[PDB]
């Protein structure tokens, strides 16, 4: 899978487990269609949202949704979820891991990009 | 004003100058509709974006344009831009401060929310 | 004063108030002799750490006890401190901020550099 | 093993390869002694550095050489490099997964401590 995304809790200091996530991609209209999603795993990772094949060149948008996972802890966060927009393979096939490090009020997110 | 955006930039140190900002407040169609924008100063600071009278409860979103940031540096970015997605509540601190630490392939963006 | 300090915590979205910042600077005998330090302020700043005539160019430790910080909020924490070790510079801008951003399990320190 | 450690590039956005990393343990008189160290891999990762049988309780500091790296890139960083304090394995033994994201002028650390 050529993308794969990750999930930790800087509060906790441990993945960031059953996270929802959506993943979207612009269409010729303009508009996001929806293209992949699903949750992270107990090690706080989702793959096997697609294929090589499956993902073309464009620009994409990953959402994660921060809230549920905070208020289900207890805790109102300033965020309504984490949204990663990028081009990807432009200049040919590559590996992209999403990562994301979540407090309630700040978030970080960085992208590991490497060849197939 | 009880918005304001305060830009960094991780690679030069320092604040991350003349990067445009699009304030957007979602209508009861579920779309973005403009609110506010403007550019950084030569301290990354981006104020007078909104008054109280105007600044009520909803859902807003802040779009930093990084890309064009890093282009103007002749860096290769990854995000298209950074997004900051939250609900205004009355019922908490008035004052809303979203600084974004800039880098490449990384940023982070935090809430820092305080009384007058 | 050339060096300001300012922390933020991200779990409440606010400065980090009242946090124990210890200066340092490297002797010829390698060690860390006590410089300056102070306590942040209500803003979660801490300034007049030292003058441009006492800051002469050297290694400086930027020692920010953020253990006893989450003690105090309840929250257990993973590090002991934070530590920002630098060299400073005369041939480079004049003025330091150094900004912390912290979680119980992460932080990230950033320096902003700039002229008078 | 039960300490392993991951460096980031976030301006190039990949692994931080070849970085320097020692690690210590303050002994009983209160001085650091060296622990273990080592570079990481192509994937940015370092492994091997202890085991469980060595890893005892204590205080240990990682230090990640993070101004070679960026020197060897042409680049002048702020740091002189990233040091992670922490206590260990006081609630009995656990495995720490310490990262680093990396930029010119900032840097985020996390821990991410799951049980063995
Ligand atoms: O003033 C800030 C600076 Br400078 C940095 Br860097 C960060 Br991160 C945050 Br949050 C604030 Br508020
Ligand atoms: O594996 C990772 C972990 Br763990 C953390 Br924390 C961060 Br930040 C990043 Br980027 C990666 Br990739």
């Amino acid at each position: 899978c050529p993308l794969m995304v990750k999930v930790l809790d800087a509060v906790r200091g441990s993945p960031a487990i059953n996270v929802a996530v959506h993943v979207f991609r612009k269409a010729a209209d303009d508009t996001w269609e929806p293209f992949a999603s699903g949750k992270t795993s107990e090690s706080g990772e989702l793959h096997g949202l697609t294929t090589e094949e499956e993902f073309v060149e464009g620009i994409y948008k990953v959402e994660i949704d921060t809230k549920s996972y905070w208020k289900a802890l207890g805790i109102s966060p300033f965020h309504e979820h984490a949204e990663v927009v990028f081009t990807a393979n432009d200049s040919g096939p590559r590996r992209y891991t999403i990562a994301a490090l979540l407090s309630p009020y700040s978030y970080s997110t960085t992208a590991v990009v490497t060849n197939p």
